[PDB]
């Protein structure tokens, strides 16, 4: 399944992942493309932060959805 990722810079990028992918493996995909360490990024959906070791299936995230990519800093 594919989806779109939106950052604070208003950048939109599409990623290919499996519904059984772990928040880790997925972060790895993000790091590989954005080169941003996973320890500096946080992923949130449905107002909830994804926990490490869990699969997407855990979080009813279906195909073609918008994921929120937040950096280490909460904001300005």
């Amino acid at each position: 399944m594919q989806i779109f990722v939106k950052t604070l810079t208003g950048k939109t990028i599409t990623l290919e992942v499996e519904p059984s992918d772990t928040i880790e493996n997925v972060k790895a995909k993000i790091q590989d493309k954005e080169g941003i360490p996973p320890d500096q990024q946080r992923l949130i959906f449905a107002g909830k932060q994804l926990e490490d070791g869990r699969t997407l299936s855990d979080y009813n995230i279906q195909k073609e959805s918008t994921l929120h990519l937040v950096l280490r800093l909460r904001g300005g």
